[PDB]
């Protein structure tokens, strides 16, 4: 329809793509290598409780999640799935995370002991992964030999449970394969010293999608697929044997249409004049909304699978375009601004090329204003509203 | 303190540099020129609850936001002040607009009597302010011959309550005096015509915060400021002095410390390499939480009142900077991404200005995931995390 409960600009997030993306990623790996869903920033923008909820109902093995934040939203919904935080948890917010059951990343023997005594205050076990630092100098341990050492009184901690090491490869998707394979040994040099010392780690992993498709070595026991799950690769340089589906279209709606003669001036600073008779469409997405202002007269959106120039400068909360080659234009009308339309596709990896960047930010750029419309064969099942 | 309950990653909101902000437009117009606090985009990423709720306290006139959604937003937090949708409430929303007395703004008869149906079923009258455009080309009536016509209806429709009429400057902010002078005086010439067709409106309003500190004139009824009560400018090239309190801080914290040698790769592609041996810190802070990922090695953070480079390339959820010329560093350090710390600021507008775009953008970008915690007086008087 036209217009609904919800607001016209949206997102409308195909679940059913994101379980069949994931299923794709099954039939990469072996059949006991176990996945890992990176969904974090709020499952790249698709919303990390119905997509939490529906690759829980998939059967996946682990979720990964940036913050605490992010681990806790997921619980608090009655996720039952095995959550890991890459990142830091503060001193201060660590009994949460012994009280929902979530894994914790640790890679310093102060911070497993302070985790421990939480743990062994409410008598559960902290699960912990090891994070080393390979090559990439973001975190992890650098001191392979301190590493060994910390590592090694951590297995010996009752109130922890060693149940991961992990790392991450510096550049994959730049397809870097002498440094790929650098990291690599480096990561399993580590472990043949600590099996030596008896201590035999379930969960060893490095592989995010760049080195999933790739580097089929670098499987390991378990894999941290992410962007790959939502329908684009992290760079050009990777091999794609894998059918992606279309997981997310960012959409809008025809506001207003007024006819102008030439020399008609649109938006802020005059930056565009019209140099015909033009029929021009204002659509209520702007910038708050996702939407890089940088596209001011330089994007072409969808509209009845026909493409539609940005004129003028992008606004906070609105656009203008020409519609005039358009035939049949009405108020309501959908206007794709990431997605397909009629044979005729504005991919997100087309929306981060133009701006000078990659998938993952475009999807994050898409904001709190922006409702998230839920789909499974077909039909919508639910919605989000942030604003509520 | 270093650590609490709140996200590391987070932004401070100071009310009373809001309020202070408002106050100074307050000594700009008379005491007979009311004041639309304009708070659309979630109070330009502050949070419209808490911004809301204490500009109504001080006593503004009217507030302005962009959608439907965010009018309800206000209304539900038990907000009373008046409030105006700029933008288009779709005929399936009308219901709502009239039950919590938002006022809406209307171009053409067609919405109009929409919206009068609903208010005469309810035994209501809908507030309504025309929009008309008089040289930004976005939205309202062209046709002035027509604007005349339907406004003259909409007087003689009694489910109606024609309160304002208003219209926007295109480059104010370009300080374009004489197409601001065109556009006042196309407005002005279109309620002289009005007025002779014994038809007034009590909220006449054209000045958007630029026009409001540059052009005296524009004051008319009422006024409309924006991104000037949030400590940003509007212009650059802006006449009269004014006393802009900073509103806004976002803040990190040093998470990782390490000492690496020369020659050691930082970041994803091997972006960044030391040059010495250095102290590298990790803060977890990314372009999902609203830090551009072109500012991947060109922009400083302030750390202990120094500025310090980001190194290696802006992740997801983190980076890093050099710390190394910085003394006495250690874990739970706060770091400045926008605002003030130590005599020394990294203000929105510099942000702007590195990534070419304006303060507005930078402030929206700041995304869900970070949360808001506000003060009042020197007291922390609350906090909003969005995941909850």
């Amino acid at each position: 329809v036209k217009f609904d409960g919800v607001r016209p600009t949206r997102v409308e997030v195909y679940l059913d793509a994101i379980t069949h993306n994931f299923r794709e990623i099954k039939k990469i790996v072996g059949k006991n290598v176990k996945i890992m869903a990176v969904i974090k920033g709020d499952a790249y923008g698709h919303g990390a409780s119905y997509v939490a909820k529906f690759l829980e109902k998939e059967g996946v093995d682990y979720f990964g999640v940036a913050t605490t934040e992010e681990a806790l939203e997921l619980r608090e919904k009655g996720i039952k799935t095995p959550i890991l935080i890459f990142g830091y948890t503060p001193p201060t917010q660590l009994r949460q995370i012994v009280k929902h059951d979530l894994t914790q990343t640790v890679y310093d023997i102060k911070y497993a002991k302070e985790l421990e005594k939480e743990s062994l205050k409410q008598n559960k076990r902290a699960k912990v992964h090891i994070k080393i630092d390979t090559g990439l100098g973001r975190i992890g341990y650098i001191d392979f030999d301190l590493a060994q050492k910390e590592i090694l009184e951590m297995a010996n901690m009752r109130g922890l449970i060693l149940e991961g090491i992990y790392s991450h490869f510096a550049a994959a998707s730049e397809d870097d394969r002498d440094y790929c394979k650098e990291q690599f040994d480096k990561f399993m040099n580590l472990i043949s010293s600590l099996e030596k010392k008896r201590l035999k780690i379930p969960l060893k992993h490095i592989a995010n999608a760049a080195a999933i498709l790739n580097l089929n070595y670098s499987h390991l026991d378990m894999v941290r697929p992410g962007i790959i799950l939502f329908g684009a690769y992290p760079s050009k340089r990777v091999e794609r044997k894998v059918e992606l589906r279309e997981t997310l279209r960012f959409t809008t709606r025809v506001v207003h249409l007024k006819d102008v003669p030439a020399g008609f001036f649109i938006g802020y600073g005059k930056s565009f004049v019209t140099k015909r008779k033009s029929v021009i469409a204002t659509i209520p997405v702007g910038y708050a909304d996702g939407l890089d202002r940088r596209l001011s007269n330089n994007y072409k959106l969808l509209l009845k699978g026909k493409y539609v120039p940005i004129v003028g400068r992008v606004c906070m909360d609105q656009c203008m375009i020409d519609v005039t080659d358009v035939e049949g234009v009405e108020i309501g009308d959908e206007v794709v601004i990431i997605g397909t339309q009629n044979n005729e596709t504005v991919s997100v990896e087309s929306m981060a090329d133009k701006i000078e960047t990659i998938p993952q930010e475009v999807f994050s750029r898409i904001s709190r204003r922006v409702p998230r419309v839920y789909f499974y064969d077909g039909i919508k099942i639910g919605e989000v509203n942030y604003l509520k």
